[PDB]
């Protein structure tokens, strides 16, 4: 029931900001029921007098902003166009530092010498107790995989999360919405009078409200954490969610808006730099790689046919992917070498192997929680691999598996949940093989990119 | 062609707008700017062995001292208590240092800008973007994005500049306008300033590496001189002062944003600190756009892709199939007519040339570049004799279908077009050498040419092979 809370649409907003809801042709209709008070539906032609009105309404007219209350303070002005009206946020009120942060972040040769680095950054601009980077994993659990910090607080590095901690529509939102914050966790909600959409009838959609009324579930979870301010930056690599910029805080703390925008485009260069990275090794293996394998190819370019040309090397092209075994998969003919799965090898598999073929390929760590049958089966086929040929069908798929390994793996305490506390303990990991990269898959693939010439 | 031999960065001399200094492990400054003697009082040959922070103040001497610590730009030089500007590197193995004299707004309206990159849909409304932020902020008279092609010639491709500035819109300009190793180094060091073209140069005494056995690299050097060449240059396009950013696109130079100036002009650290960023920003929506298209074009030929599955799993033979389609896919990627060539059959669909097509392409084919493909604008070039069919057979792209013997080969053909691409130049009219002294725009029109395939229209044919592939199963 996690991936069912309605967050996008919870009729309140924090107290340290206030906000409005106008009709676009612009008179104002639905109101936060945070700001009426230190200052109901009204004609919006009717605000700080033609300064910030008018100059900023005419900006958002036709194509950020900085904005007299009896109070006489002064704000600033985000906004956006949402469900067919106009949105505007409000919250109370350096350039070398982000430049030479790329200029390092461009330079990080490493996977975690990107990650620290923004990490570090983006801490020094938020003065945030703790700054973790969060990898999503395929099944979207997580791993800090880098951090940087202030002494004196508990240190969650190399440390695997649930997925749950984050659900799944809270998912899309971090997908599209790629910023949040909250500075006190204990606000106490102030409404939106009314939660009515004038124009669709239903209740106020907060989605690219950074305002917005945040789940008490998550709440719930940094008064455990004890950490009491927090936001986060998503990361997205090609309009998916990888990970996140998991900024944390011992006591509440706010940052402002020129400030929390500088923290997000850290992640966006992060987002090529991972992507250079992701190229770079993708290219730096296909070579060792082509002096070995191009050997194995032409000993299996013994072709009168294949299998006495294949088989003869494949107890050498078995090394190349920690084959425990493999398998040939055509409808007719399938054909094993090494060690064998049966019968849910052709059906439970080539089935499951170009449905949501995606045109991308299937690699799985994990067959018991995806072939749910294949518990029984670990000691041989906890993992698979699988490339089709590719037609949806007769798709002929290749196919080469890996045995389970035992690992170690250490969580944010007993996923199991309402939770509670989050000190280290161990889970034992069955079941589970040992993964891929490409130096396996671009193997794979210029496996079959070169077997495709036997016409 | 001696431009690409001019040894460059070793000109023996820095620039005045600024004062540089060459120093080893422990301050021992080996070499300095020969204007230093109008700085703390002594003449250069008494400067050198001296140590770094008599010369300065006990503030900035310390703030060096810990920038050097880590295994990166910029501290402030007040010695003594005026406030200078400090740029450095290692470089031999010795630390240069680089001197210059002397918030918010400035920042809004540079985000207001990466953000606008960051909306650009074209190319062009990306650098007539990238060229107005430019000059926003660098004020520079005109403000010009050049388009490296692959002979690394180049192409005015975006521009923006205030009027009364004298336009380069549009115009190619030779390959000989960057000679070699500037580009070798602009691919490193992606920034250059030149504020006054008719300076005189600062010296630096020695010109001795102690470290080793040579003059000085002044390779990541802002001051350095530049050569006299590329100054007449600049005297004779009119513009006195000029700044250049390298557009990198992954360690291939891919063009340069190159501001001019009728008088001479100054940029400050920040200035093209910015300005290093938006050629950084501007050098990803490249990268985007060229690939955000790539799936574009996958889009549309999807339609038309289903037509010729349909159409080989009713004829199964994909000949009779997609030569059946053939009025649109060679539509699709602009192709003339194409041909299929099996070693064995021969079909040729639409507009093609004979019996040179067979073993003048297929063993020109991929030469078993297995990851490689073939390509030419012009074909009259490459087989002169082609110079026949040019007007049906100028360009041309061709897919194989397999490592050689199987060499299957498919073939798309583009026709003669008669483009008109004009330059500065006399591109052929490019003792010691010189360079030219008009910049009017010629225009030449060009024989045996076919249109630029791009990856845009390349990822097209390369769908094609890579579906019938999946129907042949
Ligand atoms: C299935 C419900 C949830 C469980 C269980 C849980 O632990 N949280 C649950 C719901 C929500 N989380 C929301 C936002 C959110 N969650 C995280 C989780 C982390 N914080 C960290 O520091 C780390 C790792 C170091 C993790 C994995 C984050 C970062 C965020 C974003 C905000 C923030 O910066 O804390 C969330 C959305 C609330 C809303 O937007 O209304 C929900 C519902
Ligand atoms: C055969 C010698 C050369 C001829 C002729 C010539 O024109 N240049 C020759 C050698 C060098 N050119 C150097 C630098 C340089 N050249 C250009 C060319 C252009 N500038 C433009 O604005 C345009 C078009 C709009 C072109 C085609 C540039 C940009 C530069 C860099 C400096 C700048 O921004 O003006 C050069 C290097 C000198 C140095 O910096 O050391 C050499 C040797």
């Amino acid at each position: 029931t996690c991936d069912d809370e309605p967050i996008h649409i919870p009729g309140a907003i924090q107290p340290h900001g206030l906000l409005l809801a106008l009709a676009a042709d612009m008179t104002i209709v639905a109101g936060s029921d945070n700001l009426p008070e230190l200052t109901i539906g009204r004609s919006a032609a009717d605000v700080f007098d033609s300064e910030t009105h008018n100059r900023l309404t005419i900006a958002l007219a036709e194509p950020p902003i900085a904005v007299t209350m009896r109070k006489d303070a002064g704000f600033v002005g985000s906004w956006h166009r949402h469900d067919q009206l106009v949105f505007l946020e409000l919250e109370p009120p350096f350039f070398r530092r982000t430049n030479s942060a790329i200029r390092r972040l461009q330079a990080a040769e490493t996977l975690e010498s990107a990650c620290a680095a923004a990490a570090q950054e983006v801490r020094e601009i938020t003065g945030f107790d703790r700054v973790m980077i969060y990898r999503f994993a395929s099944d979207f659990s997580g791993e800090v995989i880098a951090e940087d910090r202030c002494a004196e607080v508990e240190s969650y590095l190399g440390l695997h999360f649930p997925a749950s901690d984050i659900p799944a529509q809270a998912r899309r939102l971090y997908t599209i919405n790629p910023v949040r914050i909250i500075p006190d966790i204990n606000y106490r909600p102030v409404p939106v009078t009314p939660d009515l959409n004038p124009v669709t009838g239903r209740p106020i959609d907060l989605s690219f409200a950074i305002l917005r009324s945040v789940s008490p579930v998550h709440l719930e979870y940094m008064r455990n954490i004890g950490m009491h301010g927090t936001m986060s930056i998503s990361i997205l690599r090609g309009e998916r969610l990888w990970g996140l910029i998991a900024c944390h805080h011992r006591k509440p703390n706010y940052v402002d808006l020129d400030g929390r925008q500088a923290c997000e485009l850290v992640a966006q260069v992060l987002a090529w730099q991972i992507g250079v990275m992701e190229e770079q090794a993708i290219t730096r293996q296909t070579l060792k790689g082509q002096a070995i394998q191009r050997s194995l190819i032409n000993d299996i370019e013994q072709l009168h046919d294949h299998r006495a040309g294949l088989a003869r090397n494949s107890e050498a092209l078995l090394e190349l992917m920690g084959a425990s075994g493999l398998c040939l998969h055509s409808r007719e003919g399938v054909i094993t070498i090494g060690q064998t799965p049966p019968g849910p090898i052709i059906d439970q598999l080539a089935q499951l192997a170009g449905r949501s073929g995606g045109s991308e390929l299937f690699q799985t760590d994990r067959l018991s929680t995806i072939i749910p049958e294949a518990g029984a089966f670990a000691e041989v086929a906890s993992g698979v691999l699988a490339v089709p040929l590719s037609r949806t069908p007769p798709r002929r798929v290749m196919l080469w598996f890996r045995p389970e390994v035992a690992q170690t793996v250490y969580w944010a305490g007993n996923p199991d949940k309402s939770r509670t506390s989050f000190a280290a303990w161990t889970e034992q990991t069955h079941g589970r093989a040992i993964a891929w990269q490409p130096h396996e898959v671009a193997a794979a693939v210029e496996i079959r990119d070169l077997i495709i010439d036997v016409i």
